[PDB]
């Protein structure tokens, strides 16, 4: 991970994350739950949300490159559904979003 | 809607719900918001979690009757995913979960 735009990184978590995840503090949790201060803690801890993969929940610490690394799959599970469109398949799109969201979080 | 068996409901509620929905105070919320307090207030209203649906978000006030009709339909959106096993089709069925869900709930 190298530092991309905020600006387009605000663009791509708009449209691509926002329809389960909200960033600002103390705020809601959807279908996601809300990712402040996510570079902060540990995966599977934010409070107020109860989660189902067995990975998050073995608490990974986040980073640039583990998150990356997560957002690269461009499918992930959402519990009792199926398959969603939860990842950027292009390395650049991840570090302009990883670049705003290391900003609106903390 | 008319009382059934709590027993059962809980039942229900485990196999069918509770991989989406807590009910017990201040529980978490999941991919669904936590259920407590459910049939006192209206529907879009869980503090902490922000909703999708249209309907949902107008306030519908809950009652046994709202609610076993919002569980008729077997699918349910799941916002960002798609359809889900959200509902309970047998209309006995739907009366034991209910009847769980207003002990457990408050
Ligand atoms: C690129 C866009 C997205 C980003 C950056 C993003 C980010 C994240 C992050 C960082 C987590 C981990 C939370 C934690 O460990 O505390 C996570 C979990 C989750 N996100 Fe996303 N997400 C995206 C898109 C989606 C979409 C489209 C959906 C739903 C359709 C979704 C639903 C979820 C769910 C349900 C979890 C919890 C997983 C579980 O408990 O098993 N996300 N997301
Ligand atoms: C029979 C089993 C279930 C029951 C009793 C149940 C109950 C409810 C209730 C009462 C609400 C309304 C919450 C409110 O207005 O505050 C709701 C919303 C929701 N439930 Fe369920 N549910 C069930 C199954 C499911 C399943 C299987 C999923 C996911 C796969 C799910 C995900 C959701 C979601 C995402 C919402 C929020 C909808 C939105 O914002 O558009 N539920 N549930």
């Amino acid at each position: 991970f190298k530092a991309g735009s905020a600006k387009k990184g605000a663009t791509l978590f708009k449209t691509r994350c926002l329809q389960c995840h909200t960033v600002e503090k103390g705020g809601p949790h959807k279908v996601g739950p809300n990712l402040h201060g996510i570079f902060g803690r540990h995966s599977g801890q934010a409070e107020g949300y109860s989660y189902t993969d067995a990975n998050i929940k073995k608490n990974v610490l986040w980073d640039e490159n583990n998150m990356s690394e997560y957002l690269t799959n461009p499918a992930k599970y959402i519990p009792g559904c199926g398959m969603a469109h939860g990842g950027l398949k292009k390395e650049k799109d991840r570090n302009d979003l990883i670049t705003y969201l290391k900003k609106a979080s903390e």
